[PDB]
């Protein structure tokens, strides 16, 4: 199991295909097993303290790679935050994959993002979608809005077809600023789930070309932060290996992120997804 030529690729997405596929959902059932034989430890997303912070009671960042908060005086566990760096193509924690903020833990979300010098929000979710609680709106609507030490001021907003890119300043009272860009995808179907996958590339494509040398790792959040989060994080970082040597390994490449965050790409639809975006990045020459 390694790198496929980018030629047979598309190929090989045929055969995955074929059988009602069959072919993926045998490598989507061997992505779920690869942590069978791993013990995987994340004592402080369990910690009573830190209950309140997780938005899904299942959904925990693994100690290893979880990503700490500078600790505050005089509480021990104002550390943690549900989130953790996730390799990219090129560089070792190249992202970082965390819940949608809750109201709760706005101060820390952007505590993290200054901290961690974030320059990018890649946000993969509506607030609500069918009529259900995904992610509280953790920025400012218009002006500026306050979170801890750290303040927000929306700048400009761009509204495309499918997702809406809004520029912020933030500054931190201690001012020292910077700008923090926030690409969010806003196309989710009130029935079923998103298919056409072209609109996907467009917004991985520009989103990832944001990216400033050299700035802290990218925070990409859906509203778990694993399953749309996944998926974007082996789309940008297969693009980038296609780049670079014209070869391929989305198996690979998710069985190793899954050890650095439980259940990244949840579904074999989002698993699937992945190939058809790879594959029109490839057959758009
Ligand atoms: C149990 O977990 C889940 C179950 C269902 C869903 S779901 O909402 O029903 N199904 C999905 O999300 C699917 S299906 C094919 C594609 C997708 S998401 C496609 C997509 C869209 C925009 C971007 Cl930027 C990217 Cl990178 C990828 C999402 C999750 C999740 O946790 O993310």
């Amino acid at each position: 199991m390694e790198a496929i030529p980018v030629k047979q690729f598309v190929k090989h997405i045929g055969e995955l295909y074929s059988n009602n596929q069959h072919g993926f959902s045998e490598d989507f059932e061997e992505v779920q097993r690869c942590t069978a034989d791993m013990n995987i430890t994340a004592e402080h997303s369990n910690h009573p303290e830190n209950k309140h912070k997780n938005r899904y009671i299942n959904i925990l960042a693994y100690d290893h790679s979880r990503v700490k908060l500078r600790p505050l005086p005089g509480s021990k566990h104002s550390d943690y935050i549900n989130a953790n760096y996730v390799d990219g193509y090129n560089k070792a924690k190249a992202y970082i994959a965390t819940q949608g903020p809750l109201k709760s833990t706005f101060e820390d979300f952007w505590r993290m993002i200054w901290e961690q010098n974030t320059g990018i929000i890649v946000m993969i979710t509506n607030l609500v979608e069918k009529g259900r609680r995904k992610c509280d709106q953790y920025w400012p609507t218009e002006n500026s809005e306050e979170y801890g030490n750290i303040i927000v001021t929306l700048k400009s907003t761009k509204i495309h077809a499918c997702y809406t890119v809004r520029r912020f300043s933030i500054r931190n009272t201690k001012q020292n600023e910077r700008v923090v860009i926030q690409y969010h995808y806003t196309q989710w179907p009130d029935m079923g789930v998103p298919e056409y996958a072209l609109p996907v590339l467009t917004f991985v494509r520009r989103s990832s070309a944001a990216r400033m040398p050299e700035t802290g790792p990218v925070l990409v959040h859906c509203s778990a932060g694993v399953g749309r989060t996944g998926t974007y994080i082996v789309i940008d970082s297969m693009l980038q290996q296609i780049k670079d040597k014209s070869t391929v390994n989305v198996l690979g490449f998710l069985k190793h992120i899954r050890t650095q965050r439980n259940y990244l790409v949840q579904t074999e639809e989002q698993y699937i997804f992945i190939h058809d975006a790879l594959l029109e990045a490839i057959l758009g020459k």
